[PDB]
């Protein structure tokens, strides 16, 4: 007369959760046995077996996949069953190796299969802190490691770990190249002159110095960008003006000197 009442059903789960599959029966008392792989489990640090009246319950704690499966709750000569299914961490979309001129900004990106997966960026096999240099940006299942002002240093292999996977690629950070070089300016007190070099890459970072100085932007040295190429523009020149100037952009340089011819 004993009768099931209520059947188990199918769990599925992240790793390392704790889950439950439950059976419900017409009585009180009955004797429950469970079974997984065709192998009676018996109570343990993983498996939890609550009778409560009706009610009959195996819990799974802190699973794995190799919990993953078909398990059986036999009542008398009445069987039923259910399946757990574990959700494990995974990538669903790899990372790019890329190549960046030196000075500029490198990004990496990954997809992972689940929301809240912690990030993890590793250079070399060494984990990544948060920086100014390293912006490390999660956007629900997408992962983002941003390289800021790129220098050789930063070439290396990268790596997003998520669970038990891990994605890597490569940064390869490329050599400024000046195409058009400095050349030499010779002028009359009173001139506005315009040094200017090129280089082979848009966007990146530079300086000039006048004799190994940093020079500030005025209204009489005005610095600018066109395309490739940058301009140093000295107004009304004297000769204080007459010197070494020297374009800086990365581990390149060109020099090239400002005569002045006065009075």
């Amino acid at each position: 007369m004993v009768k099931i009442i209520k059947k188990p059903k199918d769990v599925t789960a992240l790793e390392n959760a704790t889950v439950a599959f439950e059976v419900s029966v017409s009585h009180d008392t009955v004797p429950v046995k469970w079974f997984h792989k065709s192998v009676e489990i018996k109570p343990s640090d993983k498996h939890r077996l609550v009778s409560e009246r009706k009610v009959h319950k195996l819990m799974l704690q802190n699973i794995s996949p190799s919990d993953a499966g078909e398990y059986t709750a036999v009542v008398g000569q009445l069987e039923c069953k259910a399946k757990l299914f574990v959700e494990t961490l995974h990538i669903t979309k790899t990372m790019k190796n890329i190549e960046v001129p030196e000075t500029k900004t490198a990004s990496f990106e990954c997809e992972v299969s689940h929301f809240n997966v912690p990030s993890m960026w590793l250079k070399n096999g060494v984990e990544i802190e948060m920086s100014e240099k390293f912006k490390i940006v999660v956007q629900g299942k997408l992962h983002q490691l941003i390289i800021m002002n790129t220098s050789t240093e930063d070439s290396a292999e990268y790596t997003f770990v998520c669970g038990n996977d891990q994605v890597s690629a490569t940064l390869t950070v490329t050599p400024i190249m000046i195409t058009s070089m400095l050349k030499d300016i010779n002028a009359e007190e009173k001139d506005t002159i315009t040094f200017e070099v090129t280089v082979n890459y848009e966007g990146i970072s530079y300086k000039w110095l006048k004799n190994g100085v940093e020079i500030k932007s005025t209204d009489k040295c005005q610095m600018r960008t066109k395309k490739l190429t940058h301009s140093l523009n000295i107004r009304n020149v004297h000769f204080g003006d007459a010197a070494d100037y020297t374009f800086v952009a990365g581990k390149a340089t060109s020099t090239a000197t400002l005569y002045v011819v006065e009075a």
